[PDB]
């Protein structure tokens, strides 16, 4: 049962989005465009993933499309405290959507990146979630991505499948669901 109570004070939910907002934050100015963010997507992941330029493109409207929902554009300089409000503005609409079966923009992203992995079908292994995670770098730990197989529930091939993996990003971005802790081992707070 996902948690759909948003906890947007909890110092936790706070930290998880500035260890992200860091990682994003290359230079270590404390600031962060649109525009770095859809290089990260196109220029450095989907080309190491070998996707194809209808892929990456779709991947790349998915990532605009997510992070304007936490209010940011090309041009446009925004730094930590400015990012959060996006945030939970995102997090506000996301499961607005959810509650309506609507398509949120994380499962939009999410189907967007499991089409790069795919034989059939909406699935990812544990190898190329490996891959995945060195490659954006959000878990280059392949033990921490064994912990997020763990942690997940796996179809019967031990694959992780995009209804899962949605279903756990809700409650790991947005509302810091209990259910969700330790989605990315110990590399993600
Ligand atoms: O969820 C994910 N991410 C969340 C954030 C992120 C960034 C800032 C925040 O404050 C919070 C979260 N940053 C990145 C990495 C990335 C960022 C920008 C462009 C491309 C990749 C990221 N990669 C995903 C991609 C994904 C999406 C849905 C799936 O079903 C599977 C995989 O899986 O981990």
């Amino acid at each position: 049962a996902v948690k759909l109570k948003t906890d947007f004070d909890n110092p936790r939910w706070i930290k998880r989005h500035k260890h992200m907002f860091d990682f994003l934050d290359i230079n270590g100015n404390g600031k962060i465009t649109l525009d770095e963010i859809v290089s990260k997507a196109s220029d450095d992941i989907c080309a190491k993933l070998e996707a194809t330029p209808e892929q990456t493109k779709r991947h790349q409207v998915c990532v605009e499309a997510f992070f304007r929902g936490c209010g940011m554009e090309y041009g446009k300089e925004i730094a930590f405290p400015q990012f959060l409000d996006g945030w939970k503005q995102l997090a506000t609409s996301e499961l607005k959507k959810w509650a309506r079966n609507e398509p949120t923009l994380i499962r939009e992203w999410g189907d967007a990146v499991f089409d790069i992995f795919d034989d059939g079908s909406g699935t990812i292994t544990l190898d190329e979630w490996k891959a995945f995670g060195k490659i954006s770098g959000i878990s280059p730990s392949q033990e921490d991505c064994e912990a997020t197989f763990r942690h997940c529930d796996l179809d019967n091939s031990g694959d992780l499948d995009v209804d899962e993996m949605t279903r756990q990003h809700l409650g790991f971005w947005y509302t810091l669901d209990p259910e969700a802790d330790g989605l990315y081992g110990n590399g993600v707070p």
